[PDB]
Parts: structure tokens; C-alpha cells; sequence
């Protein structure tokens, strides 16, 4: 075939049941997952191609950058609370890789300040059983699929993106072909 199992995806041995359709990991630690934002726009390309009736669900994970990490989780279930996740993604990403100012939870949350996020509001939502029932469904939709490697994207908890196996030569390129394989996995 043109798609195959093992080129541009994998198959879950153990698929997973009630899955999100269209579900990305990341880490804001990650430096293909800065790519995948910032130069490539993946998540966007990907939806632009995905058929109506398909909602696209982002999480992080703790796994890179230890103690930070786990902040940038609760974090992330922060910003997925108060829908500001186009707001703080890529000051996150660059404060984390770029200008390596973040350091503490402190710093993550100067971030959310200068996104204009008012600080009663993040530390009341960093506070709450609602951001703690958040980075719960993080931790268990990583733990379902036993991951450990981001970016990584999975399709109706049955397909795994494997974008080692396309083109790398031209980046647009890589990004439609990793796009088609979503769109083609989602149609599946």
C-alpha cells in the first residue's frame, strides 16, 4: 500500500478505548515538540486537514525536566482551564529553550502575567480540584499508550504518528505528508 503499518504510523498492540480522536503529547522541554510549534505549526496543519465533526486534544507530560516539568503540566492544565493555551505556548516554549528564563514555577507564571492572565485568576485556577482533575486526564491518557517519547500524536487511541518515516528534506513537505497520514488514519 501507499500507508502502511510500521512507515508513516504504527499500531497499538493495545489500543485504547474511549480515546480523544485526535490526541498530540508534548513537553514544553521538548525540542522537536518547539519545532512541531513554532516552525512547523503541526496541530494547526493538521486540523485545516481533518474532516468536520473531529475535535484536536493537546496535553503535556511530566517525563522531561523533572520538578519544572511537572509545573508545566499542572500549568498546561491551567491555561487548557481558562482557554488561554494560544496565549501562553509560545512564550512557554522560548522561556523554557530559547531565553532558558523560566526556572521555577514562579517564572511560568510571570509568563500567564505578561499574557495578561490576572495573577488571582492563575493562582486561584493553579489552586483548584479543577486543574488538579486536569493534569489527572494528562497523566492517564500519557499512561495509557505507556509513552515515552514526545511529540507524539495517536489516532482514536488505535494509530501512533511515526514521523520518522517521512521526508525531512523540505520542511512543508513533511508537514502535509504527516497531515495526509492523520487525515487518512482519521478516515480509517
Amino acid at each position: 500500500a501507499q500507508y502502511e503499518d510500521g512507515k508513516q504510523y504504527t499500531t497499538l498492540e493495545k489500543p485504547v478505548a474511549g480515546a480523544p480522536q485526535v490526541l498530540e503529547f508534548f513537553s514544553f522541554f521538548c525540542p522537536h515538540c518547539y519545532q512541531f510549534e513554532e516552525v512547523l505549526h503541526i496541530s494547526d496543519n493538521v486540523k485545516k486537514k481533518l474532516p468536520e465533526g473531529v475535535k484536536m486534544t493537546k496535553y503535556h507530560v511530566n517525563f522531561m525536566g523533572g520538578d519544572l516539568g511537572k509545573d508545566l503540566t499542572q500549568a498546561w492544565a491551567v491555561a487548557m482551564a481558562l482557554g488561554v493555551e494560544d496565549k501562553v505556548t509560545v512564550p512557554l516554549f522560548e522561556g523554557v529553550q530559547k531565553t532558558q528564563t523560566i526556572r521555577s514555577a514562579s517564572d511560568i507564571r510571570d509568563v500567564f502575567i505578561n499574557a495578561g492572565i490576572k495573577g488571582e485568576e492563575y493562582d486561584a485556577a493553579w489552586n483548584s480540584f479543577v486543574v488538579k482533575s486536569l493534569v489527572a486526564q494528562q497523566e492517564k491518557a500519557a499512561a495509557d499508550v505507556q509513552l515515552r517519547g514526545v511529540p507524539a500524536m495517536f489516532v482514536n487511541g488505535k494509530y501512533q504518528l511515526n514521523p520518522q518515516g517521512m521526508d525531512t528534506s523540505n520542511m512543508d513537505v513533511f508537514v502535509q505528508q504527516y497531515a495526509d497520514t492523520v487525515k487518512y488514519l482519521s478516515e480509517k
